[PDB]
RNA sequence: AGAAAUACGCGUUUUAGAGCUAGAAAUAGCAAGUUAAAAUAAGGCUAGUCCGUUAUCAACUUGAAAAAGUGGCACCGAGUCGGUGCUU
DNA sequence: TTGTACTGTAG
DNA sequence: TACAGTACAA
């Protein structure tokens, strides 16, 4: 009658088991549908559901963003062509069409093959006169004669398309571009953080060292030699190193156990920086982005070598000079190789595969790979001294389109564009009429607070229009309602506090947030000669509001000796210094310099609105609008300074916590308790946890604000959200199985915010009374994994991950057993364990104590649990998933005559244009039909699977019949079409099971049910000297493992039986048997660890390459789905108890 | 603890950038190389400077869909579950 | 002309 | 880890 369900929720697995009050798993005869002979199967109420991990939105957001960038870039080109078209049509009628169709082959091209002029002589003349685009750009800047209109378009389109970055706001000035200025800014912020032992740099000339044409490392050592107090391995040297790009290490600076690689030029630098500042705190982030902008300045200086001259456009002239140096160096290298080392000349300049110059240009070799190939050649060669030093400084044979161009601000391209539009202004009137239009095309950037320029059909947009017309950069300022868009931006990008929802979160740079973290840091301090309120106020007013960094030595020298007259004070609450600080307070104090205004409690809301404004917005305009209200408090000299300061990040707590709700008896908020708490000071989470105060009850009553509609608003990690949803479906189906009877109690695995117990309690308990707020029909019991792991450890019920996935179901059943025993043994800890200690397991018969009911015997319950742990039939279910995502791999392969290449566009034949490969199959489809085979055409019937990929999924689901007819299948029987997703289960002879991984790939789907004594012996054979228990238990397991050495031979016999039954890998079987026989005399450690990896051959899933002692066994791949056309297809529910077996041999 | 807004620079693919000489040639010697256009998930319709890789999904019967419904129990055993006995 | 085996590939 | 490319058995 009464029964319990245990669960074990994981990221990739959900275990489940049904127990009775006698700790026995029931077994029932389940009905099975389908056309098969079987009508009822005996199955057990224990099993596990296995599924792929849920992915985060991150990659999808990245591709979405990149796709938006591509669309907006193409729209910029469309705007420029729309400007040029009316005049260009009189000069060249088919110029834009030739640019559009330049991709196509000459056969598919309606116009001439030459894009720019359409005549070969003029094209050759163009490429002789301007070998790069930068030559044309520099001429158009530096020529006063009338130029061709199409060349002007090419230059303007080139710098509008590749327009550089927007990181520097306003005009370009030496205050944020000249390397000395941001170097002084870096030393100022470094001294601001490290107030103690400052580093001074006044007589140094940073443009002399950092902009010098020398090697990077020697520049680092020269700069260190200019600073006697520092070393190259020091923190300042490390900062200068990653400003230069040497990939330095921060582990030595902070005694980190793990290495601390950081590089700005890496493909993704934000992530390792994020972990690094998670380890050391966020105060240093000012120093890191100061180093990043110093790197931007250094790179911008080195690519602009013609910065010494104001006689030309800098970028174009420098790039021309780079081309000239590349040419005159390449000809020298060619001659010197051809004369002084004639062998391997063809390997360098002809081969185009071995990272030579031909591999540098015509192959896929980077700059540093080419350098690493050529530096040994130059070292063996002679006369290369002047050439090798360029490679040492990475200035040898550089290209014009490299990764270093990401430092170029958009102001340089804007200046070149303005110079061209002013040099050609009088010659073309439509350039004079549209100069501001073209400059607005280049310089317009959609604000962060506007987002997608949609019209209600976007999940992501929030922008509110003031008119209904097309948005262009020219009329953006008079169409979008910036106030309403900014307000909606505020309402959407804010997070909400987890402890108290519906509440606006404070910024992490908020003033009261810094007050909270300072006070929570400071109230847990004890001094020996706990603080009182006046002492805390004096310390904060004297030290925290005077310097950012407060150490123990400053506090004992400046407060107790100066004010309290205490000579010797011992402090134990804080070790060396106070990690939290009033950074925002001192920043604003530096800005306005009106300190008593900051000390007034009436100004808390206005200052909080100011910091909220700079936390939300990054662009200048709405920042200016939002605090233009406060211009009558103080004047422009501070306005122009606080309009440029920006904050980033958000806190975890809301204002309604800190100085919000109030205690009924004490009359004090959280922060009011942090002001004074009597003798025994108590912390924030201690104030929450204390049940005497009404704070906890106020938190819990305000916590509350179809099944899928109830999931559609949930919060938490995306990987475990899948686990909660699947465990809800599993619990629902298990209730459905046993005659709709609800369990007596449900045990949930784990301090951890288990909202899953709240969900299950809400779904099971749906009844209430006028006096009882909720009836506890089902008691969701929450247990920690420490208890069950200890229970496995001490009573010899061990487990491994490598043998089979029975450990999930075994864990779930053990959770159920320990939870039921715990609630039944101590009923008074029910409120402790049910939402809303080990020693009794080890008298030989235990009782309830208050009642005569028997809760645990050390007799037949141990035999029952050992039988269940040794019980072979466990319902392991792999969730059948329709594959979604990108329909192919993103690499674009060259042209070939294969028909397997996927077309990159509708009109682009992949035989001539290349295309993608490796498509992803969403699901497979069983078809029976007739296929026209043979030269003498007859109709042969055939039954075979066909893979429907993600790209053809929609075209298949609109109308399958003509989609199958387009593939050659005719006379298709429509009713026999069976959709087969991934991990579809098939059963063959001798109980052999195969899981459908694709249309042409199978997987192992059988389970090795190894007995419990063998798994105990295999666990005990491993971990030979790392139990860390007691010496007597240690030696107990040593003799236990040594006198049963025949168990390994019995176990390998078990593998040789099981893999001969269902795996059918005979060659690998002979390899493992030979390697076991010839490595039989090795000790138990290596033998045990390698037989633990030996189960990879028989593990369910894809065949993976395991390894023995020395030999490595290649996997046996099942690249043939021909055997499942006559197998028995199994349709398993989420628990696998209900099945529908379809015999495919009776079809077709 | 998730989710979202704005941009950059690469990279890949095809084409354009006239290759020369000896050549019956399968080819050999020499010269040259740095750039640009276009696409960057096929595409979709409410046609927006929007959307298209996250989440969700065993089978069958109703239902456009949403969604709802469909599968006896006890005992003895265990190689992926089997057997025995009542019941409609 | 159709299946298997081994190695390489993948923003 | 499924798919691609090349190399053999019939």
């Amino acid at each position: 009658k009464k029964y319990s369900i245990g669960l074990d929720i994981g990221t990739n697995s959900v275990g489940w088991a049904v127990i009775t009050d006698e700790y026995k798993v029931p077994s029932k005869k389940f009905k099975v549908l389908g056309n098969t002979d079987r009508h009822s199967i005996k199955k057990n109420l224990i099993g596990a559901l296995l599924f792929d991990s849920g992915e985060t939105a991150e990659r999808t957001r990245l591709k979405r963003t990149a796709r938006r960038r591509y669309t907006r870039r193409k729209n910029r080109i469309c705007y420029l062509q729309e400007i040029f078209s009316n005049e260009m049509a009189k000069v060249d009628d088919s110029f834009f069409h030739r640019l559009e169709e330049s991709f196509l082959v000459e056969e598919d091209k309606k116009h001439e093959r030459h894009p720019i002029f359409g005549n070969i002589v003029d094209e050759v003349a163009y490429h002789e006169k301007y070998p790069t685009i930068y030559h044309l750009r520099k001429k158009l800047v530096d020529s006063t004669d009338k130029a061709d209109l199409r060349l002007i378009y090419l230059a303007l389109a080139h710098m509008i398309k590749f327009r550089g970055h927007f990181l520097i706001e306003g005009d370009l000035n030496p205050d944020n571009s000249d390397v000395d200025k941001l170097f002084i800014q870096l030393v100022q912020t470094y001294n601001q953080l490290f107030e103690e032992n400052p580093i001074n740099a006044s007589g140094v000339d940073a443009k002399a060292i950092l902009s010098a044409r020398l090697s990077k490392s020697r520049r680092l050592e020269n700069l260190i030699a200019q600073l006697p107090g520092e070393k190259k391995n020091g923190l300042f040297g490390n900062l200068i190193a990653l400003s230069l790009g040497l990939t330095p290490n921060f582990k030595s600076n902070f005694d980190l156990a793990e290495d601390a690689k950081l590089q700005l030029s890496k493909d993704t630098y934000d992530d390792d920086l994020d972990n690094l500042l998670a380890q050391i705190g966020d105060q240093y982030a000012d120093l890191f982005l100061a180093a990043k902008n110093l790197s931007d300045a250094i790179l911008l200086s080195d690519i602009l070598r013609v910065n010494t001259e104001i006689t030309k456009a800098p970028l174009s002239a420098s790039m021309i000079k780079r081309y000239d140096e590349h040419h005159q160096d390449l000809t020298l290298l060619k001659a010197l190789v051809r004369q002084q080392l004639p062998e391997k000349y063809k390997e360098i300049f002809f081969d185009q595969s071995k990272n030579g110059y031909a591999g540098y240009i015509d192959g896929g070799a980077s700059q540093e790979e080419f350098y690493k190939f050529i530096k040994p050649i130059l070292e063996k060669m002679d006369g290369t001294e002047e050439l090798l030093v360029k490679l040492n400084r990475e200035d040898l044979l550089r290209k014009q389109r490299t990764f270093d161009n990401g430092s170029i601000p958009h102001q340089i391209h804007l200046g070149e564009l303005h110079a061209i539009l002013r040099r050609q202004e009088d010659f073309y009137p439509f350039l004079k009429d549209n100069r501001e239009k073209i400059e607005k095309i280049l310089t317009f950037r959609i604000p962060y607070y506007v987002g997608p320029l949609a019209r209600g059909n976007s999940r992501f947009a929030w922008m509110t229009r003031k008119s209904e017309e097309t948005i262009t950069p020219w009329n953006f300022e008079e169409v979008v309602d910036k106030g309403a868009s900014a307000q909606s931006f505020i309402e959407r990008m804010t997070n909400f506090d987890k402890n108290l929802p519906n509440e606006k979160v404070l910024p992490k740079h908020s003033l009261l947030y810094e007050y909270f973290t300072v006070y929570n840091e400071l109230t847990k301090v004890k001094y020996v000669t706990f603080l009182s309120g006046e002492q805390k106020k004096a310390i904060v007013d004297l030290l925290f509001k005077t310097n950012r960094k407060v150490t123990v030595k400053q506090l004992k020298e400046d407060y107790f000796k100066k004010i309290e007259c205490f000579d010797s004070v011992e402090i134990s609450g804080v070790e060396d210094r106070f990690n939290a600080s009033l950074g925002t307070y001192h920043d604003l104090l530096k800005i306005i310099k009106d300190k008593d205004f900051l000390d007034n409690e009436e100004n808390e809301d206005i200052l909080e609105d100011i910091v909220l404004t700079l936390t939300l917005f990054e662009d200048r305009e709405m920042i200016e609008e939002r605090l233009k209200t406060y211009a009558h408090l103080f004047d422009d000299k501070v306005m122009k300074q606080l309009k440029r300061r920006r904050y980033t990040g958000w806190g975890r707590l809301s204002r309604k916590l800190i100085n919000g709700i109030r205690d009924k008896q004490s009359g004090k908020t959280i922060l009011d308790f942090l002001k004074s708490d009597g003798f025994a000071n108590r912390n924030f989470m201690q104030l929450i946890h204390d049940d005497s105060l009404t704070f906890k009850e106020d938190i819990q009553k305000a916590q509350v604000s179809s099944l899928h509609e109830h999931i559609a608003n949930l919060a938490g990690s995306p990987a475990i959200k899948k686990g909660i949803l699947q465990t809800v479906k599993v619990v629902d189906e298990l209730v459905k199985v046993m005659g709709r009877h609800k369990p007596e109690n449900i045990v949930i695995e784990m301090q951890i915010t288990k909202h899953v117990a709240q969900i299950l309690d809400s779904r099971m308990n749906t009844k209430y009374d006028e006096n009882d707020k909720l009836i506890r029909e089902v008691k969701v019991i929450t247990l920690k994994s420490k208890l069950v792991s200890d229970f496995r450890k001490d009573f010899q019920f061990y487990k491994v991950r490598e043998i089979n996935n029975y450990h999930h179901a075994h864990d779930a059943y053990l959770n159920a057993v320990v939870g039921t025993a715990l609630i039944k043994k101590y009923p008074k800890l029910e409120s402790e364990f049910v939402y809303g200690i080990m020693n009794f397991f080890k008298p030989l018969i235990e009782t309830n104590g208050e009642t005569g009911e028997i809760v645990w015997d050390k007799g037949r319950d141990f035999a029952t649990v050992r039988k269940v742990l040794s019980m072979p039939q466990v319902n392991i279910v792999k969730k059948t998933e329709v594959q979604t995502g990108g329909f192919s791999k993103e690499s674009i392969r060259p042209k070939r005559n294969s028909d397997k290449l996927i077309a990159r566009k509708k009109d682009w034949d992949p035989k001539k244009y290349g295309g993608f490969l490796w498509p992803t199959v969403a699901y497979s489809v069983l078809v029976v039909a007739k296929v026209e085979k043979g030269k003498s055409k007859k109709l042969k019937s055939v039954k075979e699977l066909l893979g429907i990929t993600i790209m053809e999924r929609s075209s298949f689901e609109k109308n399958p019949i003509d989609f199958l007819e387009a593939k050659g299948y005719k006379e298709v029987k429509k009713d026999l079409i069976i959709k087969l997703p991934k991990y579809s289960l098939f059963e063959l002879e001798n109980g052999r099971k195969r899981m459908l991984a694709s249309a042409k790939q199978l997987q192992k789907g059988n389970e090795l049910a190894l007995p419990s004594k063998y798994v105990n012996f295999l666990y005990l054979a491993s971990h030979y000297e790392k139990l860390k228990g007691s010496p007597e238990d240690n030696e107990q397991k040593q003799l236990f493992v040594e006198q049963h050495k025949h168990y390994l031979d019995e176990i390998i016999e078990q593998i040789s039986e099981f893999s001969k039954r269902v795996i059918l890998a005979d060659a690998n079987l002979d390899k493992v048997l030979s390697a076991y026989n010839k490595h039989r005399d090795k000790p138990i450690r290596e033998q045990a660890e390698n037989i633990i990896h030996l189960f990879t051959l028989t593990r369910l899933g894809a065949p993976r390459a395991f390894k023995y002692f020395d030999t490595t066994i290649d996997p046996k791949q099942y690249r043939s789905t021909k055997e499942v056309l006559d197998a028995t297809l199994i349709h398993q529910s989420i628990t696998g108890l209900y099945e529908t077996r379809i015999d495919l041999s009776q079809l077709g």
